[PDB]
């Protein structure tokens, strides 16, 4: 059994393992870092099966749950929020945050969106690039999710930057270990004087709500809060900052897709679409431990046994998306929803937001910048790690 996860074919591409795993053996076993064997699903299909069984759990604790680092298996010890649990606890927390990532909700916060993203333009604009390049990541991609979350938890404007830095030292690949935690404890310890502040005059912001409507009627306590609080900021921010560079070199990339959405701004959306299936950035969200024997395709896996679906490799399943490697913001699409925020209950509660987020960008940053250009040859383009999920560090452009 290969040894999971994979590692990506080049910089932009997904594992070459997975064409070949949906053509002759779509559910197969996998080696996982600590010897134990897992599951590994890539069809649509079954991917879609994995993530609505009601015979699979998420519940971290239970036998044979697919941990993939060392340090999974010990967060696994913490006390889980949403994000790690079954049903009925499930909705019944993740019910508690639901109502600011409605589409009604992110419909009403477009002004705001637009706002920031216009703001964040402006500034780097009169920085210029005079000098040399700037790096989209450090000046844009990531400051423009990274406010809006932080805003909508309830962070004041003045401490936006600092904490912006701290989370993108969490996740950045050249930090040390004692950075990284470094990094974490600073979030976590701001986070839980925020919740205090906020439980004895609450405004109009996320945590707040989690104060007013859950933690003063005691349905959770003020460190419940707090996870909450931390969960939301971190499950998709680094995913986010990713998403956005990905869509400037992908534009790169493709120049006849880039003139389209210059002349057309209004085929952001459908650029978003394709953008989210091509480029599957958060890959190893989707994993489960079976609690009855289970039958997917023609394989049987056993109760406490792993299972990790691959919304990357069905979002490029042959079967359901016609030449699935070719990025086409004009294809037609299928019956079957892409999952790149996932499938069924789990599914990405900040689905509309990052929806949102990610066509105002593509519509305004070529109105701005009509002559923005990668400065650096696009075979250069500095990806994450091979072993990681896709995404970019850094991207010199001018303008
Ligand atoms: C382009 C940006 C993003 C992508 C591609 C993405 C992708 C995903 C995926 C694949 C999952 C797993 C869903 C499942 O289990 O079926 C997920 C879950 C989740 N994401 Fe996102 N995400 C993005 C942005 C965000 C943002 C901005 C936030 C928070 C504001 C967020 C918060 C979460 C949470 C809390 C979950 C757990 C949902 C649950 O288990 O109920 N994500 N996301």
């Amino acid at each position: 059994a290969p040894s999971f996860p994979f590692s990506r074919a080049s910089g932009p591409e997904p594992p070459a393992e997975f064409a070949k795993l949906r053509a002759t053996n779509p559910v197969s076993q996998v080696k996982l870092f600590d010897g134990s064997l897992a599951w590994l699903v890539t069809k649509h299909k079954d991917v879609c099966f994995v993530a609505t069984s009601e015979k699979l759990s998420k519940v971290r604790t239970r036998q044979g749950f697919p941990e993939l680092s060392a340090s999974g298996k010990q967060a696994a010890k913490a006390k889980p929020t949403f994000v790690d649990m079954d049903p009925p606890e499930h909705m019944h927390q993740r019910s508690m945050v639901e109502p600011t990532f409605t589409p009604e909700a992110v419909k009403n916060l477009q002004p705001y969106i637009q706002r920031t993203v216009d703001d964040l333009l402006e500034q780097m604009k009169q920085k210029g690039c005079a000098n040399g390049p700037v790096d989209l990541v450090k000046e844009f991609a990531l400051p423009v999710p990274s406010y809006i979350i932080y805003t909508l938890l309830g962070v004041p404007f003045n401490d936006l930057e600092y904490l912006t830095q701290q989370n993108a030292i969490r996740t950045n690949g050249s930090s040390t270990a004692r950075e990284a935690s470094a990094a974490n404890q600073e979030l976590l310890d701001y986070l839980a004087i925020l919740v205090e502040q906020r439980l004895v005059e609450p405004k109009d912001d996320i945590i707040s709500k989690l104060c007013t409507e859950q933690v003063k009627p005691g349905n959770i306590d003020k460190s419940d809060a707090v996870q909450i609080a931390f969960l939301l900021l971190v499950a998709g921010n680094a995913t986010m900052v990713n998403m956005i560079a990905l869509g400037v070199a992908t534009l790169a990339q493709h120049p006849d897709q880039l003139a389209q959405l210059k002349a057309n701004p209004s085929l952001a959306p459908q650029f978003v679409e394709e953008l989210c299936r091509y480029h599957t950035a958060s890959a190893l969200a989707i994993k489960r431990t079976a609690k009855e024997d289970v039958m997917i395709g023609d394989k049987l896996v056993r109760a406490n046994e792993g299972i990790i679906a691959s919304n990357q490799s069905a979002n490029r399943d042959e079967e359901v998306f016609e030449n699935p490697d070719e990025f086409n913001m004009n294809r037609k699409w299928p019956p079957q929803d892409p999952l790149g925020f996932g499938f069924g209950d789990h599914r990405c509660i900040a689905e509309h937001l990052a929806k949102a987020e990610l066509t105002t960008v593509f519509s305004t940053l070529y109105q701005k910048f009509p002559d923005l250009k990668v400065a650096v040859p696009l075979g250069k383009i500095n990806y994450t790690p091979l072993n990681r999920d896709v995404g970019i560090v850094d991207l010199p452009v001018i303008f």
